[PDB]
């Protein structure tokens, strides 16, 4: 397992994240869903010219995937995915400069809804959980899990467990107080809220 700290920036706009009263949680899940299409986006691209890139897996989609006993909101993919490289690169994101932007804009007025305008969506994942895994392939690479509880630093290691074939499953690991987010209705009611037009099909998985 290698450890590694966030840059300075990303660790402080998690504990922005963390630390700054906003009650409007629920647009993380927006922020993860956008996320999700746009790595769809770039995988269905490359396939226009290398149709032997969805050899991986041709079905371009998204689940979500609540489980209360672990008490987990999983998004999955089946995107691009990401290399080792771009997992250590702040998830493929442009999270450095992003969050400059974004500090500046909500010295200016803007609020943290705001937040998946600056390319640093995924931070959000933190407004509702205390731990956030992420198991990625992609078609150039191993399938790898990156891990951060916040605090400054994050992990990555290979993963061995079940194989993913191609794309990125983030794993929510929800606060005590956040499990509303593991019901159905709620779940049907924020996508319905905030993610009506993604032009990929989501998926609410069962308990
Ligand atoms: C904007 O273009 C990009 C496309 C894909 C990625 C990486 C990626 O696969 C990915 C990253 C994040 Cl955080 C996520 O919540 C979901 C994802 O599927 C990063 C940038």
């Amino acid at each position: 397992v290698e450890t590694f700290a966030f840059q300075a920036e990303i660790a402080q706009l998690m504990s922005l994240i963390i630390n700054t009263f906003y009650s409007n949680k629920e647009i993380f899940l927006r922020e993860l869903i956008s996320n999700s299409s746009d790595a769809l986006d770039k995988i269905r691209y490359e396939s226009l010219t290398d149709p032997s890139k969805l050899d991986s897996g041709k079905e371009l989609h998204i689940n979500l995937i609540p489980n209360k006993q672990d008490r987990t909101l999983t998004i999955v993919d089946t995107g691009i995915g990401m290399t080792k490289a771009d997992l250590i690169n702040n998830l493929g994101t442009i999270a450095k400069s992003g969050t400059k932007a974004f500090m500046e804009a909500l010295q200016a007025g803007a609020d943290i809804s705001m937040i998946g305008q600056f390319g640093v969506g995924f931070y959000s994942a933190y407004l509702v959980a205390e731990k956030v895994t992420v198991i990625t392939k992609h078609n150039d690479d191993e399938q790898y899990a990156w891990e951060s509880s916040a605090g400054g630093s994050f992990t990555v290691r290979t993963d061995t467990g079940e194989p993913m074939g191609r794309g990125t499953k983030v794993i929510l690991h929800l606060k005590e107080d956040q499990t509303e987010y593991l019901e159905e209705r709620r779940i049907k009611e924020i996508v319905k809220k905030h993610s009506q037009f993604i032009g990929y099909p989501i998926t609410l998985f069962v308990e």
